[PDB]
């Protein structure tokens, strides 16, 4: 199979008899296939910035194993040569202490496996807009990627509303250094929608929230470069292309 990075991909493999699912050391989970009951799912997600060229997963049966072969695409993502360099950016202490405590919050999270559907049918999109700045944007120096855009933008004015695309519950509410204010929203499984920028936020830590309920308002927090919405899916552990995944999610579990 081929899969492009950046990009998530939905497994699928018998349900009787089956054990386990191996990359090297690591686990993979799996879920019910929603309207085959012989078949069961998984999700497979390739970084963006270095990923392997290849990936060996193993299925493991009573009775024997499955090799699935995965070859890495480049894709067509917009790139642009950087010019400066990384160098290295030195921030205060006050700043770097505050972006190392909200990463590891976040990596907790984000390693947070659900075992159960917190969903209700397809995703939604966020609000009824056009996107501007797309998944995928590269710099590179030395071909190599430096950065990239690990979300994508939709066109909102300051107060625009915002909605859950799928039903789950919050984890994060809360301003964050680049983000601004932040929701993200566990839909189980893995997959979890962030929502970044904020000028407003309707929802709490821990609360169940319904597709198309309404989060907050779009601002410019966190934002160099004027108003928008920054939207992210997080899923089989990576950052992934939110409206590539959206449709492969929906082809399957649409109600
Ligand atoms: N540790 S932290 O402060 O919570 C943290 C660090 C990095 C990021 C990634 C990120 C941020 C903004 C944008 C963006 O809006 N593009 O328009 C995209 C990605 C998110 C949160
Ligand atoms: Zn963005």
């Amino acid at each position: 199979m081929e899969l492009i990075k950046g990009q998530a991909l939905f497994l699928e493999l018998d349900k009787k008899d089956f054990l386990s699912l191996k990359n090297n050391d690591k686990n993979i989970p799996t879920f019910a296939h929603p309207k085959n009951q012989e078949k069961i799912l998984a999700i497979f997600s390739l970084p963006y910035k270095n990923p392997p060229q290849n990936t060996k997963l193993i299925a493991f049966y009573k009775d024997k194993k499955e090799e699935i072969f995965i070859k890495t695409l480049e894709g067509n993502y917009k790139s642009e040569k950087l010019q400066v360099e990384n160098k290295k950016i030195f921030p205060p202490k006050t700043i770097q202490e505050r972006i190392a405590k909200e990463l590891k919050e976040a990596n907790a999270i984000y390693s947070s496996y659900t075992p159960k559907a917190l969903f209700n049918g397809a995703f939604n999109i966020p609000l009824n807009s056009f996107i501007t700045s797309d998944f995928g944007k590269a710099r590179t120096f030395n071909e190599k990627v430096a950065s990239y855009h690990s979300g994508t933008d939709f066109r909102a004015a300051t107060g625009t509303p915002i909605y859950a695309a799928n039903s789950g519950v919050v984890k994060i509410a809360k301003d964050r250094y680049f983000a601004g204010n932040s929701v993200v929203i566990d839909h189980g499984f893995g997959i979890y929608s962030q929502y970044y920028h904020l000028s407003k936020i309707d929802v709490k830590v821990g609360q169940k929230i319904k597709k198309g309920e309404l989060i907050g308002l779009s601002g410019a927090s966190g934002r160099v470069s004027g108003p928008a919405l920054h939207f992210g899916i997080l899923a089989g552990g990576k950052q992934v292309d939110p409206l590539d995944f959206v449709s492969k999610f929906n082809a399957i579990f649409q109600l």
